[PDB]
C-alpha cells in the first residue's frame, strides 16, 4: 500500500506560508450580500486556494525539485476537482473548466512576451492581466451566484491589484516580466538601445545585478513611468470604489469588509 | 481578444508523433464484447490520449521550454476533463478523479526511489508498476462499462508491459530508473559497491557514460539478472494469455483483435 | 625593444588560409578596363584583404583568446589606414572612411537583429545586406576610379553574393543569423510559434542541435521558402549579368575575367 | 536608411562616465606655452579621448555585449582618423599611426605575459609601460607641436601615474595583471612556491577570493615590496619635477597648471 | 638536482595554522604517568601530527590544487612512517599500520554513508567514529606503552570529542555529513520527506543555502534532536571523568594537565 | 564490525585491468642472476604493483569519486608497506622510503611544470624522468639485491621507456604534460607564438580539440621534432642493449627472458 506521503509534500508546503487573504476576505464579503450554507463557502475557498496554489507553482520546487512539483501541481488539479464535484449545482464543472481555462491561457501569452523579448502594447497587456487574474475572481464570483452584473467590478479590481503589486515591487526586474512602467518607458525614452540591450544580457545571463537594476529603474524614472503609472493606479482606485457603489445600491445594504479589505489596501 | 496558439503548441507536437496504439487497440477490442456507440467510443480514446500526453508531459520541453510544458500539461488535463464532461454516465467524474489519483501516486514514489537512490523490493516495486501503469487501463475499462472481473487481467496486462518494455530497453540506465534487472542484481551480485558507485556517479554528472554502460549491463549479465527477467516476462505472458481465456469464456464470445494485439507483442 | 611577433600572429594565421579570391578577381578584371601601375593594384588588394580580414575577427579566437584578437582587429586598422596613406589620389581617406563606417553600421544592425530576436523585414534586410557586404565592393570601386555609374552592379553583386551563400549554407542556422528563407518562413509558415519557440531555445542554450535543425529545415520546406529564394536568386544573377553588359557597352571593350568569375558562381 | 543609434551607444556610455582630467589638465596646460587655436585643442581633445576609450574598449561589454563592443571600438577608430583628418598639419597622420602602433603593441605583451603566466623582468616591464602608456602621451604632444625635448617629460610622468595607480589599488590582483610590487615579490620572497601556486589558481577558477587577496597581499608585505614600489614612486616623482623645471626654463614661462595638476596627484 | 620545495609546500602550509593541542595535551599529560625520553616524545608528537595532517589533507587544496595536495599527503605518509623508523621498539611498524588501517577503514564508511544518501543507525555511526576517530588516539597510547586497560578511555574521549564537535557545529550540514542529531531527527519527526528532500537537493546542488540551512535546523529543534545530543554529551562527560578516575588510582599519581585539558572542553 | 569492502573496491578494480608486465619480467629475469625463494619474489611483486598502482590513483575516480580515490591511494601505502613487512632483509624500510621519497619528488615537478606552464629544458626533464621513473625499477633492483652496478641500466631502461611511449603516443596532448617533442619543438620552431598559445588555451578550456591537436602536430612536424626524438630512442635504446651485456659478462650467465623483454619492445 503507497500513501500520499510524497505528492502532497510541496502542496502541505506552500499552503502553510502566510498570506494576506485578500481573496478569502472578498468570499467572507460576499456571502453577506447572498446567504450560503457554511459548508458551501468552505468547499469555494478550498476550491479558490487549490487554483491559486497550482498556479504558484525558499520556493517548493528548491526543496522538491521539478519533477515531483509538476506532479504535486496535478495533484493540486485533481484535489480541486474532486473538492468541486461536492457543490449542489450542476453547472460548477462547465465554469470551473472555462474559467481555469482563460487563466492558462492568459498564463501561457505572459510566458510567451518574456520568452521572446517582444514588448506587448498596453492594451494587450490589460486584457492578458483581466485575464490571467479575473479568471479566478469571476470563477469565486460565478460560484457563488450559481450555489446585477460583477463584469466591471472584477476587470477594476484585477488590474487595481496587478499595477499596485507593481509599484510595490518597482518603487520600493530580475525575472524580465513586461510590468506597465517598464511598457510605458520603452516607448517614451531616449535610451531605448540602452534599455533593450540591458533586457537582452539579462535575459542571456540568467538574472540581472544590483548595478543593472539601478540603472534599470534610472531610466525608467527619467521618462516618468514611474508617475504615469501612479496616476494610473489613482485611476483605477477611484473606479473601484465607484464601481462597489453601484452594486451596494443594487442590494439595498453596504459591504463593511469588502470596503475594510480595499482600505488596507489604500494606495 | 487571446486564443490558444501558444498553450496548444506543445500539446499538437507529441500528439501528432507516431505510436503503437496498444491501448486504441484494446479500445478497439473491448467495445466488440460490449457494444457502445461510434460517439462514447471516440470521446473514451480522446480522454485516454490526453491522459497518456499529460503523462508524457526531440522532447517537447526541449522546443518549447519548462514553463510553457507545464502550461500545457495543466491544458491537457481541463481537456480532458472538458471532454469527459459530454459522457452520459454520471458516475464518470469519481472513476477518472480516482485513478488519476492513483496515477499521480504511482509516479510520485517512481520519483522519489530514483532520486532518493533507494532500491525498491520486488514486490513495493510491482505494487508501484500496478498502480502507475495499470490506472490508466482500469480507468479505461471503468469507462467503457460504465457507459465479471478485469482486475487480474488489468494487472496482468500492466506487469507484462512494462517489463517487456525494460527487456526491450537493456537487452537490446542513464536516467536512474529502477528497473528489474537493476534490482535483482543489486541483491544478487559480488559487486555491489561498484554498482551502487555507478548510480551514484550517474546521479552526480547528470547522466552515464557508454564504457559505465557497458560495465553495468556486464555486472547485470554476470548476476543471471537479464535470464530471471525473462523468465519472468515468460510467466507474465502466460499468465496474461491464460486471463483472457477467462474472460473469453464467460462472454460467449472470442475476441480477434486484442489476441492479434497480443501476438504483436509476443516476447 | 618589443617588436610586433605577439599582435601580428592572429592576423598572420587568417591570411594563410585559402580562399576564393572573388574580390582579387574583380580588382584583377576592372583594372583591365581602366589602367593602372602594378603598385596601386597591390595597394588596393592590400587594403581590401585588411578590411576583410578586420571584419571576420579553428577560429583564430579559439586558437589566440579574445583579447589579443581585439587588439590584432585593431593592429589591422591601423595596417590598412598605413597602406592607404601610400596611395598618391589626395581623397582616399575620405572614401576609405566613409566607406567603413557604412560597413559597421550595418554590421552593427546585423548584430542586433539577431541579439534582441525581432526579424527584419525583407526590404530591412535588403538594405543592411546592401550597406555591409558592398561597402567594401563599391570601396573598392571608388578608390580603384580615383587612383560611368557602378552603384546597381555593386548591389546587385552584393545581393547576388550574399543570398547565394544562404542557398549554400541552407539547402546543402546554428548561429542564429536571419537569412532570407528564414525571413520568408516566419511570415509564412502555420507553424509559427514552432518556429519562433525554437529560436528562442537555440538561443538560450548557445547553439542548435542536429534534430532541431533538421525540424527548422522541414518547417521552412513546408513553406516553399527554399524555392522562393531559388528563384530570387534566380532573378538577381539574371540582374547582375544585365548589369555588366550596361557597362561592357560604355568602356567599349569586353570583360573576359569577370565574366569567368561570374561563370564560376553560376547557379 | 539605417543610423549610427545601435553601433554608437557604447560609445556614448562610456564617454558620460566622469574621469579625472590629466590628459585634459596636460592639454590646457601646454597650449599655454605655445599657442594654438581654439578649434585644434578641440580637435586634438576629441582625437585623445577617442584613442582612450578605444583602449578602454557597470562594464559596456556587460551591458551591450561583446560583440556590439568589439564593432563600437571599430568605430572609435573610425571617428578618431575622421577628426584627426580636419587637422591643418600635413604629417598628422602619420605620428597618429605610429603611435598607436607602438600602443597596441605594448598592449599586446601587456595581455600575453599575463595570459602566460611569465613574469617579466623590471627593464621589461619598464619599457613595456613607456610604450603602452606614453604613447598617448606624445602623440598627443607631437599633435600638438605640429599643429625642446620632450621625450624624458613624457617618459617619467607615465611611469610615475603608472606605478601611481598601483599603489592606489594595491595599498589601498583579481585580473592578474603584473605590477611592480608583484614582480619585486616574486623573486624576494621565501614562499614563492605558494604565490606561484595563487596566481596559477586565479588563472585556473577565472578570478581570486578575498582570502587568497589577503594571503597574496600579505605575502608581499613580507617581502618589503610594498616599500621598494613607495620609494620608486618617490624617485618617480621627484625625477617628474626637475623634469618639468628644464621645460620651464627654456620657454621662459611657469605653468602654474601643470603644476596644480601634478599637486593634485601628490604621492 | 630536484628538490622537495614543492612537494612539502601544502604540508608546510597546513602544518603552520593554529589548532588546539588536544592530542598534544594528551601526549604531555600521559607521559607524567610512564616516563619517557624527550626524543621519544618528539618523535611521537611528529608522527600524531603528520598522521592527521595526512587525514586532514582557505583549504590548502584551494591554494596548491588536487594532485599536488594528494602527493603532498603521499609525501606526508612518507614521512611519517620515516619519523616512525627511528623508535627503539621492534613492534612499533605493526601497531602503526594495524591503527591506520582501522582509520582508513573508518573514513571510507564515513565518506560513502554520505555520498550513497543512506542515513547509519546510531550503534554503526557510533562503531565508526570510533574506529576513525580513536585509531589515532590508542595508536598514540600504544606507542607510547611501548616505548591497565586503555580502550574504555580512548572510546569514551572519542565520542565525547565527537559529538561535542557536532554540537559546536549546529548549536552555535553544507557537507552533508551524518552527526547524531540529523541521524536523530531522520526517524523522530513528522516531516520526513521535507528533510529527505533537503539532502537530496543539497546533494544535487553541491550545497546548501541559509534559508535550507534554517529550515533544516528548525525542523532538527521541533524533534526534540538538539537535547537529546545534549543529554549524550553530558552522559558522555560523566563517563569520560569516571574513567579518567579508574585509571588515576590505578598508577597511584594525578594528572592535572589531562584533568585541565578536559575542563579546557567543558560541555 | 566495519569491514574493508569498500576502501578495496578501487584497488581490485584497477588491479584487474590488463597491462603489459615489462616490471613483472624484469622481476622473473633477474631473479635468474641471483637465486631467491618464491615466496620473496612474489612479495617483491605485491610491493612493485601495489607501488606502481597507487602512483596510477573508464578511470577509477570517475566511477568511484575523488575521495574514495584518496583513501584506497592511502591504503595501498598501508598495504605496500604491510608486505614489505615480512622481508628478511632488515634495511628493506631504508630503500622503500628513500626509493619512493624520491619517486614523488619527481612526480611533482611533472606535476608543478605542466601546471605553471613553464617548459624546462631537455637535461631538466631528463632527471625529472629518471627520477620519477627509475625510482621503482632501482627499488626494485635494490630490494632483489638485500634479499656490480645497475645505476646505469636502470637509467637508460627508464629514459628508453618512457620516451619510447611519448614517441608512440604521438606518432601514432590533451593532458598538456611536456613531452620530449613538445620541448624540442618550443626551442626550433618559427611559430613559437602559436604554440603558446595553443598550449594556454588547451590550459584554459580544460583541454584540446581535433583540430588543435592536429595543428600542433603539424607544427612539431615542421620543426623535425619527431625525428629528433626518433633518432634519440634509437641512441637510447642502442645504450640499454649495450649496457645490459656489460651485466651479462660479470655474472657469467645470459638472461634469455630480459632480452626476450626488450626485444618485445623494439623501436
Amino acid at each position: 500500500v503507497l500513501g500520499d506521503e510524497i505528492v502532497s509534500a510541496p502542496i502541505k508546503y506552500l499552503e502553510s506560508l502566510p498570506s494576506k487573504g485578500f481573496r478569502e476576505a472578498i468570499i467572507d464579503g460576499m456571502n453577506g450580500w447572498l446567504n450560503l450554507p457554511a459548508r458551501s463557502v468552505s468547499i469555494i475557498k478550498d476550491v479558490v486556494k487549490h487554483i491559486h496554489t497550482a498556479s504558484l507553482l525558499p520556493s517548493a520546487h528548491i526543496i522538491f525539485g521539478v519533477s515531483q512539483t509538476v506532479n504535486s501541481t496535478s495533484y493540486l488539479w485533481t484535489l480541486a476537482i474532486d473538492r468541486l464535484s461536492e457543490l449542489s449545482s450542476p453547472k460548477s464543472l462547465r465554469i470551473f473548466i472555462d474559467e481555469v481555462r482563460k487563466m492558462q491561457i492568459g498564463q501561457s501569452f505572459d510566458l510567451h512576451w518574456t520568452a521572446a523579448l517582444q514588448c506587448p502594447s498596453e492594451e494587450e497587456y490589460l486584457s492578458m492581466i483581466d485575464m490571467k487574474t479575473g479568471g479566478l475572481f469571476h470563477l469565486l464570483i460565478r460560484l457563488m451566484i450559481a450555489e446585477m452584473d460583477f463584469s466591471g467590478l472584477v476587470s477594476m479590481t484585477g488590474r487595481y491589484f496587478q499595477i499596485r503589486d507593481d509599484l510595490s515591487n518597482l518603487t520600493s526586474l530580475d525575472e524580465g516580466k513586461y510590468s506597465l512602467p517598464l511598457i510605458h518607458a520603452l516607448k517614451h525614452t531616449k535610451n531605448k538601445v540602452q534599455l533593450e540591450s540591458l533586457l537582452i544580457q539579462r535575459k542571456t545571463q540568467g538574472g540581472m545585478t544590483l548595478e543593472m537594476k539601478r540603472l534599470a529603474i534610472q531610466i525608467m524614472k527619467e521618462a516618468g513611468s514611474l508617475e504615469h503609472t501612479r496616476k494610473v493606479v489613482l485611476e483605477l482606485q477611484d473606479a473601484v470604489h465607484r464601481e462597489l457603489a453601484k452594486l451596494e445600491e443594487a442590494f439595498g445594504q453596504e459591504n463593511y469588509v469588502i470596503q475594510l479589505a480595499l482600505e488596507r489596501l489604500r494606495i
